[PDB]
Parts: structure tokens; C-alpha cells; sequence
């Protein structure tokens, strides 16, 4: 089981695609809901995502069919298409997924934020970094629901530098476009969802706290955080969850005026990557870094909850730390940071000490020596 949110609000979930093209926005929205009797949200909603996971693993296509049998009926605790909780302006997080992931795989984070009164737009990237994604060739294809699938691109060593940088830049543009879409829906613009779903987007009119915007993301998504901040000053702060820094161009490092929080796993990080994080540091800039003891790269993603403790540890989905323990630390330290740099009037400052890594399961800064 993916955990329920720790906050006071019930959580809804829906999907939005606008426009219907490979250049439009695709996101999964998590939001405070008025109702708690809706069916739970299906975690991985299409067979092609399992085919794509199979390619990311470097296994045969039919392993996809096996992952689908294991995981294809699994839900996540958000009320599917529930009405939005009325009568409150909510801050907004745009969330960026890792390499091989897609929009639905960070629901433990998305639900937890939504239960505390955030609207969360988990983007699906069309840069071929997702295991799989889809869109429609034209208006006719959208109407009849004829999906076109786009699968993970494998790179040669020669393509690594250049293409990862092309992708992080597309990802940042995708974060900015998703923000503009939600802000336009907030400011009442009629948008016909390319997905025929029983959630009226009109509910979202006047529901966004328009200056209370943050960008969060994991791994490739954590580089997307940094690129997005350097390019779009509508985002007021960012949180990079175990950022993979390789995609960034040399130019971005000196160009991030916004507060930025690095939340790291113990076992992922390495000197080349830490040195790049430290290049984001300047005396005028607000920077924080914590490391979760006993944690692995995948502790930030939902697959840390999808298997048993022992198989989990073998597959590197789980660390020595308990997964609910680890994600609670990451989500609570995130909430305190967002409260600080978005100027929220909530009780999230109860977790201020976690930003400083002052907890038995936290390391202040990094365990990585860079000498
Ligand atoms: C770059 N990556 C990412 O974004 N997620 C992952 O698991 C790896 C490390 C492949
Ligand atoms: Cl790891």
C-alpha cells in the first residue's frame, strides 16, 4: 500500500490533457477534495506503461505483461474525480518525474501534499525520458480515443551530454506550460480536456493561490527543478529530491535566484553529483541540503511501497530505513520549506528542524566527502 496523506484534507485525483498533441500538457492532478467515498485511483492506468517499464529495465516485452499481472489492478489512496474542496485558495506544486517514470509514480508525495492543502500537478514529460507516455495525432484521434504511444529513448554514450541537456530544457518548458495552463484554468479560461473524464475543470476557477508556486521533482526531475527555476521566475522555490545533476548546462548554476532545497538519499549520491549541487551555492542564495540515513534513490518513488520488505531491499526499491519513515521525513521537511519560502500561514513550521537535518534518521548536508 501507498500511504494515505498525513494532512487534514481528503485527496482527489484526476488527469488533464490539454491540448491533445505531443506538444500539449499532460498532468495528473492531486487536490483537496470535499468527498471521501469515491473509488481509489488506479496507480498505473494503461498496459503500455508496463511495456515501457520493461524497456527501461532492459528486459523482454513479455516482462511487461508480468509487471501488468503483478501491478495492473493496484490503486493509490486518492478519490478518483472527486469534487475539489471549495472555499479556499490552494498553493501549487508542479512535480517532475525521473527517467523511466511517468506522472502516476509519485502519488505518495502528491497525495501527502494535497492532504495538507496543496494542488499538485504531476506532469508527464514528452521528451522520451518517460518509460511511456501518450497523446493524439490530431483532433479526430483525440475524439475516438486513438492513443499514440511514445516510449523511452535509449542513448549511445556519444548522445549522453547533448540529449540529456535537450531533454532537461524541454522538461523545464513543460513545467512552465503546465503552470500557465493551471493559471489559465484558475483565471476561468474554458479548456476541453482531451481525456473524457467526469471532473469539470470549472471547479478549479479561483482556487489557486497564484503567487504560491513551487516546483518539486525526483532525480531527472530534480535537475528539471533547477532548470525550471533558472528560466521561470513564477516558481518561488524548488525542492530537488535526489537530483541527478548531469543534464544541466554549465550556464544554469549561477542563475537560480529562488530558494532551493536538496533532499538526498544516503546511497545514491556521489562526488561528481554533489560538486554540481554545491555549484548552485552562493552567499546571497538560500540553499539547504539533507540526507535521509539508510535510504536509496527509489525511496522517493511509489515502487518503494509496491513490494515486500525483503524483495524490495533486493530490487533496491527499499533501503535499510522504513519506506513510510523515509517518505514522512521527505514530505514533512518539504512542507516546512514550502511554508517558509511560499509564505504559508499553516503549522508546517512544526517541522523546521528537519530542514536542518536535526533528526536521528537525518544527516545535515551530505555524507559525501568532496576533497
Ligand atoms: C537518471 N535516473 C532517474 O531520473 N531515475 C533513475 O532511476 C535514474 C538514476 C536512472
Ligand atoms: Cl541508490
Amino acid at each position: 500500500k501507498i500511504p494515505r496523506g498525513n494532512g487534514p484534507y481528503s485527496v482527489g485525483c484526476t488527469d488533464l490533457m490539454f491540448d491533445h498533441t505531443n506538444k500539449g500538457t499532460f498532468l495528473r492532478l492531486y487536490y483537496p477534495s470535499q468527498d471521501n467515498d469515491r473509488l481509489d485511483t488506479l496507480w498505473i492506468p494503461n498496459k503500455e506503461y508496463f511495456w515501457g517499464l520493461s524497456k527501461f529495465l532492459g528486459t523482454h516485452w513479455l516482462m511487461g505483461n508480468i509487471l501488468r499481472l503483478l501491478f495492473g489492478s493496484m490503486t493509490t489512496p486518492a478519490n478518483w474525480n472527486s469534487p475539489l474542496r471549495p472555499g479556499e485558495k490552494y498553493p501549487l506544486v508542479v512535480f517532475s518525474h525521473g527517467l523511466g517514470a511517468f506522472r502516476t509514480l509519485y502519488s505518495a508525495i502528491g497525495i501527502d501534499l494535497a492532504s495538507h492543502g496543496f494542488i499538485v500537478a504531476a506532469v508527464e514529460h514528452r521528451d522520451r525520458s518517460a518509460s511511456a507516455t501518450y497523446y493524439f495525432k490530431d483532433q479526430s484521434a483525440a475524439e475516438i480515443g486513438d492513443k499514440s504511444w511514445l516510449y523511452l529513448r535509449t542513448l549511445k554514450q556519444e548522445e549522453e551530454t547533448h540529449i540529456r541537456n535537450e531533454q532537461v530544457r524541454q522538461r523545464a518548458k513543460e513545467c512552465s506550460q503546465a503552470l500557465s495552463l493551471i493559471l489559465d484554468i484558475d483565471h476561468g479560461k474554458p479548456v476541453k480536456n482531451a481525456l473524457d473524464l467526469k471532473f469539470d475543470m470549472e471547479q478549479l476557477k479561483d482556487s489557486i493561490d497564484r503567487e504560491k508556486i513551487a516546483v518539486i521533482g525526483h532525480s531527472f526531475g530534480g535537475a528539471t527543478v533547477i532548470q525550471t527555476l533558472s528560466e521561470d521566475q513564477r516558481f518561488r522555490c524548488g525542492i530537488a529530491l535526489d537530483a541527478w545533476m548531469f543534464p544541466l548546462g554549465d550556464e544554469v548554476y549561477s542563475r537560480i535566484p529562488q530558494p532551493l532545497f536538496f533532499i538526498n538519499s544516503e546511497y545514491f549520491q556521489y562526488p561528481a553529483n554533489i560538486i554540481k549541487m554545491k555549484k548552485c551555492y552562493s552567499p546571497d542564495k538560500e540553499r539547504k541540503m539533507i540526507t535521509i540515513r539508510g535510504s536509496v534513490h527509489q525511496n522517493f518513488a511509489d515502487f518503494t511501497f509496491a513490494t515486500g520488505k525483503i524483495i524490495g531491499h533486493m530490487l533496491k526499491l527499499k533501503g535499510d530505513i522504513d519506506s513510510n519513515v523515509a517518505i514522512d521525513l521527505s514530505n514533512k521537511a518539504s512542507l516546512a520549506f514550502l511554508q517558509k519560502h511560499l509564505g504559508l500561514h499553516k503549522d508546517f513550521d512544526q517541522w523546521d528542524c528537519l530542514i536542518e537535518g536535526d533528526d536521528e534518521n537525518l544527516i545535515p548536508g551530505t555524507n559525501i566527502n568532496t576533497t
